[PDB]
């Protein structure tokens, strides 16, 4: 008994960008563009058999699928080998990073990747991704859960396999959570000596164009909040930050941004309509606040449950970012659909 | 309740082509190629639920899958998400074409791809594709049933999003169909304000290398045919034509081409022998007669029903394209198997 | 009724290399890498549907599927279609080469593709391979069961389809089987008047960087051993050889190699622990022996079985390639975990 899975997720999105610099037409303004574009797909096959005593032997290949049919690759999606039994579960392959997995309580809207941050706090989950890693996770002793992740140096890096001579990118990921009584809140982080970051901020593999070497990179996320009773409202803090690594004295100098993020929603039958708020505070670069990194965004939106396996979705949002003359403002709103099998 | 489908495919196709040319052997002869090679294996994975009232929500996910391997990918076949219901279908997402649909009454040969054109009325299916798009399928309302289809200008460009600075490649593709007492005929076209060709007047992606921009391209088939009581006989009338709209003074002249095709077969028990011939009159470029498109082609063959999941399949063709010294003959015969799950 | 199966398998790796030539590090030695790594997951889609009398239609599709998401493709494994019934079985397809599937036998543990060669017997698995083919099992008559395959020249080059101007790369490849009482003994082997190596002695593609071709490499392989009772012990014993066909006058030289290899283990309970040694001797290569080629390895791991389906998994390995001042040696081993599906 091994059991097949996923969803199917699409619709259309509007959006228009305003960017004074990259728009030269009047103010700043991009035209309007109207997409059929897939959410994020998916599609899986986990199974599962029993040891003999409490344990119980897991996997799983969960693999993107758009229909829009431009995807391809195996367990590309969070997919693994692992034991369960009394001590909890252990699973080793590629992982949801602690931090991903926290991102549920966290950004929970559906959109396309060309909209993932107006129609989604993406700039908030810019921290989360899947690692090649081992994992542990706690059972629940009545309200807490715990979860401890690890990514190897040789994993993190393969081609320095047999010369160390490049800085361990090995990285650690821990998150504890507390469920109860509709209540919950959670802490989880990860941290890294040595790290590479794009200009977005977003991690990336060691020696990628223009990525920025960084140390003791480090994330702290928390969220709290209320999920019962036709009821939901969350609030999460984030903060990152890391030295400058890079060739040329800046190195040293400190990195640092601070995200918030609020948002609520409650049933009402069939209908959930749903609203989110969220901040970016000004960024330290080089030990300067640089106000580029600085953001805005609130979306609201709905879904209709056809059924517990399909729903309508709707959402429009609004984002701001930098300030003053380099400021660039994206606005989108989406009506879509999904199918959980 | 999902289920798994597909066909696999696979058998040894030998050909030849006389090009003088490209062949330097005596008298433009090439040698003769004999392959093992897949017709087009594939599979999918569809599903629905049931909403409550008439209305079914509906998915897809197929693949091209050839047992020799090449291929890779999801959704990159025929894939979809929609709902079914009183009003008829509504489906989004990489969807056929309705003048690829049509395409069943009019070329029903399997071939390998390196063989598409002279085991298979491949040159009429030149006009046939997928499109991200959307599309409407009315109920049969007593003999009667219809199709309208819609490609986005940010789906059918996307780079172009933001700046509409190339004129919109979107475009409509819609069909009507007539069954009735083993009778049927059906009417299926489509039309784009601008498109852009390849050579072999195939559509191809703005800005692919050689694409030849055009305007007002259309295409419209007709089929017409009777199949049941162990018998079929199907013949398909098509017209192409567009405007040149590529730099520099040709811009604005007339490009169009007639193809006919006709098929007629018959089921002797378990056998049912086939035969097809198709012609392509001479083509008009930039106003001029050019008779390097004009063609004709036979097709004969059988399946051998193992079963009604099974086939053994045989077949030869010939085709010859353009005239006089520039000509070019093909001829091949295969012998293959098909099985559908 | 269409069966869906595979395997899944990951561990972690430890390994070092001792090479003075490519390791400027004190006496040659690498730092030692510690990796996590699929070490070959796979999913497949089989079926057969009965035809009647006493025949069956059979087919497949099996990919790679690496939990680490390095994968991609259908097919790619073995794959195919065929009949089955009297006479024995018929398939074409991505088929395992006769050789291949003699490595049963011959090579049975598992490790990722970075230690293929220590903590497997890679090298002597270096002739098998898979190949677009058709193929004949014979059914096992008292004892006795036989394998002939086949490979086209315009499957083994597509390019040179119509003009035979490179000569046939087609190859045959043919094996005979014996079981009884536990006992077990096969010879298989391949031929191809023309093909291809690398420098590891692997064939590839015709035209492939630093390709050396060859004329008529033959390689021949032979096991023998006994599996019941709680045991197994297995004997190979291989001979390559092929003449150099490259441009300029080393063409006709003679190049072969011998390989033997020995395994054996028993079941004691759940736990199989097993031991495998390996010899590659001196190479003949253009006429000379070259001792680059020669080595020596020995395996030895034993696996848990956690119930018939799952298995816990370690090994180590050592492993010594050519002579003196050259001589590259590698030591790895692992600990990881199977679920077969
Ligand atoms: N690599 C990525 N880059 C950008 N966005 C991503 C990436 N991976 C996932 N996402 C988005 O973030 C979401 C993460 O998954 P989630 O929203 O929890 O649904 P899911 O993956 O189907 N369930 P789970 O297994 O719990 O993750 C996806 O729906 C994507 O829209
Ligand atoms: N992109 C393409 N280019 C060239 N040939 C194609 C392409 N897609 C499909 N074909 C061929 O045309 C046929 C179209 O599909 P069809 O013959 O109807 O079988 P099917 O796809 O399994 N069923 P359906 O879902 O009704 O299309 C395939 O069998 C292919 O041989
Ligand atoms: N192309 C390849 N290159 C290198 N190693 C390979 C390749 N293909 C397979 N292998 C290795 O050799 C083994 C061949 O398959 P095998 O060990 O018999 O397991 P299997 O493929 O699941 N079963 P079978 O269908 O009998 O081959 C795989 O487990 C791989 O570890």
């Amino acid at each position: 008994q091994v059991t097949l899975y996923g969803t199917i997720k699409a619709g259309v999105e509007v959006s228009r960008v305003k960017d004074a610099g990259t728009y030269k037409a009047q103010g700043g303004k991009s035209k309007t563009a109207t997409q059929i574009a897939d959410f994020g797909s998916k599609i899986g096959f986990k199974g599962q058999e029993d040891l003999g005593n409490g344990m119980k032997a897991i996997w799983q290949l969960e693999q993107k699928a758009s229909i829009a049919g431009t995807n391809s690759g195996w367990g590309n999606r969070q997919s693994f080998i692992g034991l369960k039994g009394g001590f909890g579960t252990v699973r080793a392959g590629n992982l949801n990073t602690v931090l991903k997995d926290s991102g549920d309580n966290v950004n929970a809207w559906e959109s396309g990747s060309n909209t993932e941050d107006v129609l989604g706090l993406g700039t908030i989950g810019r921290v989360e991704s899947r690692e090649i890693s081992v994992r542990y996770d706690s059972p629940v002793f009545a309200g807490f859960s715990g979860s401890v992740q690890y990514v190897p140096r040789d994993n993190a890096n393969d081609v320095d396999k047999y010369k160390h001579t490049k800085s361990s990118r090995e990285s650690y990921h821990a998150g504890l959570k507390y469920e109860n009584a509709g209540f919950f809140g959670q802490y989880a982080g990860s941290f890294a000596k040595y790290a590479d970051l794009n200009t977005d901020a977003e991690r990336v593999a060691v020696n990628t164009a223009n990525a920025h070497p960084v140390k003791d990179y480090q994330v702290h996320r928390v969220v709290a909040g209320y999920d019962a009773n036709d009821l939901y409202v969350s609030v999460a803090g984030q903060y990152e930050a890391a030295k400058n690594n890079e060739v040329g004295s800046i190195k040293g100098k400190k990195h640092e941004q601070t995200q918030v993020a609020a948002t609520a929603a409650y049933r009402f039958g069939n209908v959930t309509p749903r609203v989110s708020y969220a901040h970016g505070f000004k960024a330290k670069v080089n030990g300067v606040k640089d106000a580029n990194y600085q953001y805005d965004q609130v979306i609201v939106g709905a879904d209709y449950d056809f059924s517990k396996r399909t729903s309508a979705l709707v959402s429009a949002g609004w984002l701001k970012q930098g300030k003053g003359a380099g400021k660039v403002e994206q606005t989108a709103s989406m009506v879509g659909l999904r199918h959980k099998f």
